[PDB]
């Protein structure tokens, strides 16, 4: 059992590569909230926001922590109606609800603008396409490729701690050094570390 934020941020991808580089963050997924049309897609979102769902462990990384990246990801000083983009907290309970409102004032506070993040609470969370899901990493093809035989598939993949690192790394949000100590987490087989390893290298070149 994990917990769970649902933010709202503008395109999904880069959230979905920002969050998924932080230690505590087991696991995400982009998809769509918000709205009030059940089972929406890319082309036909209705009123739903561009959402990331993250898994979080409580006991290594915290809410607040988490809404402190929100934040620090975008800068939500504009009214918009662009529903697809615009800047949400899904809270899922009341602690949640009470933290998010908190912070939004301290901001406020700290440096003189109005927040026009919608703290409202969580509906329903619907999956993106695949193609959506870590983005980066599914489009480095050579260590995607790797990466899903080694996990035993798509769907395994993207479930896990190490294809968000990877695709935070891809993006450039995780050094190659604390790539390498996720990596060491997953106790590879050696050949399997040294084959990801040298991808991840001459990635960095």
């Amino acid at each position: 059992k994990l917990s769970i934020a649902v933010f709202a941020l503008g395109c999904f991808w880069g959230p979905d590569a920002q969050f998924g580089s932080i230690k505590g963050v087991v696991s995400t997924r982009v998809g769509y909230a918000g709205g009030t049309t059940n089972n929406p897609s890319y082309y036909n979102l209705g009123d739903h926001s561009e959402s990331i769902e993250i898994q979080y462990d409580a006991n290594v990384i915290t809410y607040g922590e988490l809404l402190n990246i929100f934040w620090n990801l975008h800068n939500p000083v504009y009214e918009t109606t662009n529903r697809q983009y615009m800047s949400r907290i899904f809270y899922l309970d009341d602690g949640q609800k009470s933290e998010a409102l908190e912070m939004k004032r301290q901001i406020e506070a700290a440096n003189g603008e109005k927040i026009y993040t919608e703290i409202v609470p969580l509906e329903n969370f619907y999956l993106a396409e695949g193609y959506h899901q870590k983005y980066y990493l599914q489009n480095t093809t050579k260590l995607y490729q790797t990466l899903k035989a080694i996990y035993g598939g798509f769907g395994n993949l993207v479930r896990s701690t190490l294809a968000a690192r990877m695709n935070g790394y891809i993006a450039g949000n995780l050094s190659i050094a604390s790539l390498k100590e996720e990596m060491d987490l997953v106790e590879l087989p050696e050949d399997q570390y040294e084959k990801v390893l040298s991808i991840v290298e001459e990635i960095k070149l």
